[PDB]
């Protein structure tokens, strides 16, 4: 269930991280202009830069410690907070999250791992819901 | 599911609470030492003293909305810090609750409605998660 896909995810979060940043910024091509160094490239030439497995790990371990933090697939206010006020979230709306978990799904769904994937859907969508409550438009 | 379920007690909750809470007292017997009142009284008896009936009643209303504001049956922390801090709440520990809401889902599976009595299980689970996080012992 919930709790072995972070350990599975944790495992290898790498990975993980990349295939599944890199299957939201595909589905979702407009998305990459909140990353303009990403423009103009192909996934393999994303996964030759330095920062994209760093900056893209370390936002996949940010999601782990959320989700591990999680009530029944609820977050706290408090983690839903630290994501409205950072800097780097500045500029973002909660539909660039519904639209990173609607990937995440649909790629736990096509992997032949078994996901609880109905879990990471109530996850986004519930996250979604708590951004807004702690003041995201 | 949840939802209709909140709206079920509604529709009836004088009678609903008095026999969720009396189910919860004749289950434990004695988690009366936190009414005192109500020691040495059969069900009927206890249905015609005022403040049974009315506090039981605001009990039930109170918890109804604190079910309506919860996301995925996990309560606002706003509504568990509420409930912890209350005075009437003084040196009441968990376990208390944890046995109403035993009481309560064994009264929803034993009765002719139709309730999403796992749903209340994950209720009293979550708010048992949340009055610790909120400071109660
Ligand atoms: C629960 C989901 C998310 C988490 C846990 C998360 C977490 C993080 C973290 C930890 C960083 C710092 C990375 C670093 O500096 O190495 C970061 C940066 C950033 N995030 Fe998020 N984020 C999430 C969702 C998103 C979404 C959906 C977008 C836009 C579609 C977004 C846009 C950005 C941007 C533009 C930066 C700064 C640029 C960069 O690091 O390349 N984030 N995020
Ligand atoms: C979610 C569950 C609960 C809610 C929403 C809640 C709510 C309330 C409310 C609104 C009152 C005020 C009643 C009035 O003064 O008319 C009350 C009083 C009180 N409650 Fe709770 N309560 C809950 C669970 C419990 C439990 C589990 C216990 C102990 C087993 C308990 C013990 C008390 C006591 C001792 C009083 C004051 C004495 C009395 O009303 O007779 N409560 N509670």
């Amino acid at each position: 269930g919930f709790k072995q896909d972070i350990a599975t995810l944790r495992g290898d979060l790498r990975t993980y991280a990349q295939d599944i940043f890199l299957a939201f910024l595909n589905k979702y091509p407009d998305e990459k202009r909140n990353f303009k160094n990403y423009v103009g490239k192909s996934d393999q030439e994303l996964k030759s830069m330095a920062k994209f497995g760093d900056h893209t790990e370390k936002v996949f371990n940010l999601m782990m410690e959320v989700a591990d933090r999680a009530t029944d697939c609820v977050p706290l206010a408090s983690d839903a907070s630290t994501l409205v006020q950072m800097k780097q979230h500045s500029g973002l709306t909660t539909g660039n999250f519904e639209k990173l978990f609607v990937a995440l799904v649909e790629y736990m769904r096509a992997s032949g791992q078994s996901f609880d994937s109905q879990s990471w859907d109530r996850f986004g969508k519930n996250l979604v819901s708590a951004l807004s409550s702690a003041g995201m438009k």
